[PDB]
């Protein structure tokens, strides 16, 4: 996990160019590739890894949840360097979760979760059939953590594991999640909220 060498000498030029303005620190980090012959995508997602401590965390998570071309190609290098192996399920969401300060949009929010289900799948092709699956137990993994520590929601009325078993049926590419990997999901989930830290008026 290191950036190329050119782009570490000038980290700082690039630090104080994205904090002012995003696109210029990118830019800045693609002309230098280019010079140096190397895949910009993974660069960029090194870089935002790499100097986290240094970013306007609000314009990395924007910047990584919009719906260009080149944002989604960061994103998905963004989320395949981290492991995912070797970590439950909601383990993994909640640390891919937590390293956001996700932007107020569903369609933003939706494009980040789609990223983390492919990259756990890929991972994980043993625990989950496909992308898609993945991308539904994080959905319903989300839904489960708003919903069973809501305070003004009656005990009866949430969702139990004999409901999101119900609820999850057929949902792995046709098949079915294992019973016991449910059960462990929902326990995980009931004992440890999400971390979850939204930003403000304007994403």
């Amino acid at each position: 996990g290191a950036s190329h060498p050119e782009i570490e000498k000038a980290q700082r030029e690039i630090i104080e160019a994205f904090n002012a303005k995003p696109k210029n620190g990118i830019n800045k980090i693609k002309e230098i590739c280019e010079q140096y012959k190397i895949s910009p995508n993974e660069e960029i997602a090194e870089f935002f890894h790499q100097q986290r401590k240094n970013l306007d965390l609000e314009a990395v998570g924007d910047y990584l949840s919009s719906p260009e071309a080149e944002n989604q190609q960061v994103l998905k290098a963004f989320t395949s360097q981290m492991n995912f192996n070797g970590q439950s399920f909601v383990e993994g969401l909640r640390t891919f979760l937590k390293t956001f300060k996700l932007p107020g949009e569903a369609q933003k929010i939706d494009r980040l979760v789609q990223s983390f289900s492919g990259a756990y799948f890929q991972q994980n092709p043993d625990v989950v059939s496909n992308a898609d699956a993945a991308y539904l137990l994080a959905f319903q993994t989300i839904m489960l953590n708003t919903d069973l520590h809501n305070p003004s929601i009656p005990e009866k009325n949430k969702m139990t594991v004999d409901g999101l078993k119900r609820n999850l049926r057929g949902g792995n590419n046709g098949g079915d999640f294992d019973a016991k990997f449910l059960e462990e999901l929902y326990s995980e989930i009931k004992a440890k909220p999400f971390e979850l830290n939204f930003v403000k008026t304007s994403p």
